[PDB]
């Protein structure tokens, strides 16, 4: 409880809006939020096209991301904007104190690059909103006639934050001056503030709100006879009339000519004295020092990646992953019809389920909150369930208490049945980035339970103030156990939910196997896809069939039982632990009985024939390796040995750039959208690397084969992601096994960041 409050207080504030370039919000649904906008202005019509706010990635943006980051302390982001001729730095720092989650400060620095006109005009906006019924926020008016010569102070209060002040400092840089007539009514040019109110639920719509203000300014020009015969300069046409006051929205606008910088200082009143700029500079310097010392300990890169080039790389991949952390809040779109069509018990079920979907019974429910890292700032900045399992593996190394918060956050979404939606789209802001057709979540749709892998890591660590807090759940064995005590029932709920909702059919067919009980089938497959497995278009039995069994799914259930054995034990859930043991033992047998192909030398999914018999359907690739990847096979297993041969075999899976998702010998290799049908994916390569190492560091017949494969695969995977990063500045979603090129999505940090841990080794 004491550790709990110290964690809460520690993690409350951050730049938890990874969907925008730079903004802040605390981990409270309805509260104070800030966000940055900037754009060059060269004409009367360009600013609407140049202005930056929500993250994107196109030819106008060289790249962006976190150089250093730690959600407890803060960090530094670099933004390389080609369109706007600007290299921007955003430094953010947290200053503990008081009773309301502390203070914070940020510095916004813009440096024109060599290509930009030295006299560029850049509009900068700091947009501040506050949601809540009994809360207040007011801009203190300036002394000067038409705007502010120096600092802008907002005073506010709420129940969550108590009293606070938020200051936007004068900053440094040339502020352009207009000789136009308009300057008699609008000033020659200066910082301005508009203070406004809108219904709370739209405050997130910062760009439209700003533009509506800009447009009203222009309408006033037109009305008041400022015209094309003699027009004010663009930057002055686009500078709002100063109108500070009280409201739930405050727009702070500046125009700078040339290079600029300014500070934002949030001062919690319950803390000591207020935050100054000199405080900002010191806390930033200190944060870097600490970041440096922790990285070197937690991620000590081993040969042959000990060099500085690899260090910078690891720092980038890590900082982007942990820097993705957001806080999301709002309603989600869910079909709670539980239409019987979703049971998928008939042949041709996909058409039935489509019919049900076409009823559109989904409705908004919640609100929910989620504190999570994310795969992709520009393209999908939101929680994905099996992704988060991988994200937290390096995060847990860094700060186990952080990882546990995020696990806890995820589990608090689970409904009464044991279901967590695979994709968390929370609130109208998150929804804006997502077509309607893809918002709806389905209570029968699972996703791999990869969060158990993180739990497994914590368990091993448990058995063997920002520095202290990071590791309080391991350094106090009782803290750890209580966490496990409270989560355990939800883990069990999820286990049972898998076995209720994703059950395969043994008893109803000509099917023999050691267990009558253990068989699984992912719900939600279409003719070409199986989105729930995580391996979108990996080839599965055709056509899809209520008789299908999926070897990956059963392996995940294996992962789950094993975790439950260890957690069950620690809590002395004797009766539970006996039941799990029997489940484990049956999965071990049934994987062989239902999924092993002796003819093919690997595991395979299964269906039933035109003639009602169990047929194996083998497509050599990631799926085929699943019992090995999930840690389920004995190190002396002949089956394992056969998979090692498949893994190392260049004509099948082994490319110079890592393991191919699908074999070059498979008929579906490089077909269709070719998503999981040949490319190299880091998440699955990471599981391979870890399992190879496990076998390499243990007595057995495959020790030396495993050592060789581990050595090379680690090399191949790290070097592929490193070369791509070096060339392009990006982590990529997947890598081309023929060319080694990164392809699909950039800014995928994202499980590609697992490469930090691969380099650091010592599993
Ligand atoms: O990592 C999560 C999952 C994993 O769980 C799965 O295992 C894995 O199979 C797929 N990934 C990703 C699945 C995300 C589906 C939604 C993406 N929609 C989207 C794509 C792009 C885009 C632009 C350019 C190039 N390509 N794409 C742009 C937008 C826009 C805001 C405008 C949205």
């Amino acid at each position: 409880s004491e550790i709990g409050r110290l964690n809460n207080q520690s993690l409350l504030w951050g730049p938890y809006r990874p969907n925008i370039y730079f903004g802040t919000r605390p981990r409270i649904g309805k509260s104070l939020m800030t966000g940055l906008m900037w754009g060059k202005i060269e004409s009367y019509t360009d600013f609407q096209h140049t202005v930056r706010y929500t993250c994107e990635q196109n030819e106008g943006m060289k790249g962006y991301g976190w150089d250093e980051y730690d959600p407890r302390r803060g960090g530094i982001q670099s933004i390389h904007d080609i369109q706007n001729g600007l290299d921007i730095t955003t430094s953010f720092v947290k200053i503990p104190g008081g009773a309301h989650g502390g203070s914070w400060a940020a510095r916004i620095k813009g440096t024109l690059n060599d290509d930009a006109p030295k006299d560029q005009k850049t509009i900068v906006v700091f947009y501040v909103s506050q949601e809540g019924e009994n809360s207040e926020l007011e801009a203190v008016p300036s002394e000067n006639e038409f705007g502010y010569e120096g600092d802008v102070i907002l005073k506010g209060r709420s129940e969550a934050l108590g009293n606070y002040k938020l200051v936007v400092t004068k900053g440094k840089g040339v502020i352009p001056q207009s000789d136009h007539d308009l300057s008699r009514l609008r000033g020659p040019g200066q910082t301005v503030v508009q203070s406004l109110t809108y219904p709370d639920e739209v405050l997130w719509q910062a760009k439209p709100i700003l533009f509506q203000q800009l447009k009203a300014g222009i309408d006033w020009l037109v009305e008041n006879k400022y015209d094309v015969a003699d027009p004010p300069p663009p930057w002055q046409v686009y500078l709002l009339a100063n109108k500070p006051g009280s409201g739930n929205v405050h727009i702070v606008q500046k125009v700078f000519e040339g290079d600029f910088e300014f500070d934002i200082l949030f001062s919690s009143e319950s803390a000591g004295k207020e935050v100054t700029s000199k405080d900002l500079e010191r806390e930033v310097k200190q944060a870097t020092e600490v970041f440096g010392e922790r990285f070197a300990r937690v991620f000590d890169l081993k040969a042959p990646f000990q060099g500085d080039n690899y260090k910078k790389f690891g720092k980038s991949m890590f900082s982007n992953l942990i820097g993705g952390i957001g806080y999301f809040y709002g309603h989600s779109l869910v079909d709670r019809s539980y239409a019987p069509e979703y049971d998928e018990e008939n042949e041709g079920f996909w058409e039935d389920a489509a019919e049900a979907r076409a009823r559109h019974q989904e409705a908004l429910e919640g609100p929910y909150e989620l504190f999570t890292s994310i795969p992709s700032r520009p393209f999908f900045p939101r929680g994905f369930l099996w992704d988060e399992g991988f994200h937290l593996l390096p995060i847990a190394d860094w700060d186990i208490d952080l990882a546990l918060e995020i696990i806890k956050s995820w589990y608090n979404l689970m409904d009464e049945d044991g279901w967590i939606a695979r994709e968390q789209i929370l609130g109208a802001e998150a929804r804006s980035k997502v077509p309607k057709e893809f918002q709806t979540q389905y209570p029968h749709y699972a996703n791999p339970p990869t969060l158990f892998l993180v739990l497994d890591n914590f368990v091993e660590r448990l058995r063997k103030l920002d520095e202290t807090l990071s590791t309080a759940s391991v350094d106090n064995p009782e803290v750890g156990l209580e966490y496990l005590r409270r989560l355990y029932p939800l883990l069990r709920r999820q286990f049972d939910w898998f076995r209720k909702t994703q059950a395969g059919d043994i008893k109803s067919y000509d099917r023999e196997a050691y267990s009558t009980k253990e068989a699984y089938r992912w719900r939600g497959r279409t003719v070409s896809h199986c989105l729930t497995s995580g391996l979108d278009d990996y080839p599965r039995p055709q056509p899809p069939h209520p008789g299908e069994l999926h070897v990956d799914l059963m392996s995940w259930v294996g992962v789950m039982v094993k975790s439950l054995i260890s957690i069950g034990s620690l809590l002395g859930a004797t009766e539970d632990v006996e039941f799990y043991t029997k489940v484990l033992d049956a999965i071990e047998h049934n994987l062989d009985d239902l999924h092993w192909s002796e003819k093919e030398g690997c595991y395979c999914d299964a269906t039933i024939d035109e003639f009602e018999e169990h047929k194996l359907v083998c497509h050599k690739g990631y799926i085929s390796l699943f019992p090995f990847l999930t840690g389920l096979l004995k190190p002396d297993s002949p089956k394992l040995g056969k998979l090692l041969a498949l893994i190392g075999d260049e004509s099948e899976l082994w490319s110079p750039y890592g393991l191919r998702s699908l074999s070059k010998k498979d008929e579906f290799y490089g077909t269709a959208e070719n998503y999981w049908r040949s490319p190299v994916w880091i998440n699955i390569n990471y599981l391979a690397i870890v399992q190879l190492y496990n076998i390499a560091t243990q007595d057995g017949p495959y020790k030396e084969t495993a050592r060789d494969l581990y050595t090379r695969l680690r090399k191949n995977i790290v070097e592929t992601v490193y070369r791509n990063w070096e060339e392009t500045g990006f982590a990529w979603e997947q890598y081309n096994p023929e060319t080694g090129k990164g392809q699909r999505t950039q800014h995928f940090t994202g499980w590609t960041s697992l490469v930090v841990k691969i380099m650091s080794g010592h599993h």
